[PDB]
């Protein structure tokens, strides 16, 4: 089973100049960590560059046509290879970026989305999905606080 996990601001913005389009939201990072820990994570090369170190407690699989730049993670050259490299696990977590989400969304059976209540500039977007195809099975609204500058809502959707 393939799942996507992403944080989206207004107009589905996820990235700007190969970085996050907002300052860190520690609550969202905790959500991200809790949902990806002990699972394989698939990411695009640009997202690898934006993170810059292996995510601990996870099998890190990087999708790139280019030779790898770090022996601590697994480099693969195709979507099919990325999936194969995860082996026989219950859930593969696809963690972006925009080009990777586009390719895996049609394969996805679950989405873990953080809706970030911010209008910020972006050059990378989460793909358009048809809400009618998905059932919301979880939602939780949070306000901004001293540590998180924007309000946010966690949602989990399952494909009908
Ligand atoms: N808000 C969020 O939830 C979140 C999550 C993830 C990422 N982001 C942001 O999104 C941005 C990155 O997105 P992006 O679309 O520019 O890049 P990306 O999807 O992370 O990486 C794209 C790169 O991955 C490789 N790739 C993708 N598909 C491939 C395939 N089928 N076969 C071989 N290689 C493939 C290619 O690299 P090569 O050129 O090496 O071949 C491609 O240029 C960053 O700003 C990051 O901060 C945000
Ligand atoms: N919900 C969500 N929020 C994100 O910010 C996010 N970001 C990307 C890619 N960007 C990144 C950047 C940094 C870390 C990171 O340093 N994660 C730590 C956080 C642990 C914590 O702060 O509690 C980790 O161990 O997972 C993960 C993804 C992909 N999916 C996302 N999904
Ligand atoms: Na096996
Ligand atoms: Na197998
Ligand atoms: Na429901």
């Amino acid at each position: 089973m393939i799942s996507l996990i992403a944080a989206l601001a207004v107009d589905r913005v996820i990235g700007m100049e190969n970085a996050m389009p907002w300052p860190p939201l520690p609550a969202d990072l905790a959500w991200f960590k809790r949902n990806t820990l002990n699972k394989p994570v698939i990411m695009g090369r640009h997202t690898w560059e934006s993170i810059g170190r292996p995510l601990p407690g996870r099998k890190n699989i990087i999708l790139s046509s280019q030779p790898g730049t770090d022996d601590r993670v697994t480099w693969v050259k195709s979507v099919d290879e990325a999936i194969a490299a995860c082996g026989d696990v219950p859930e593969i977590m696809v963690i972006g970026g925009g080009r990777v989400y586009e390719q895996f969304l049609p394969k996805a059976q679950k989405l873990y989305l953080t809706h970030i209540d911010a209008e910020v500039e972006g050059d990378t977007h989460f793909p358009d999905y048809e809400p009618d195809d998905w059932e919301s099975v979880f939602s939780e609204f949070h306000d901004a606080d001293a540590q998180n500058a924007h309000s946010y809502c966690f949602e989990i959707l399952e494909r009908r």
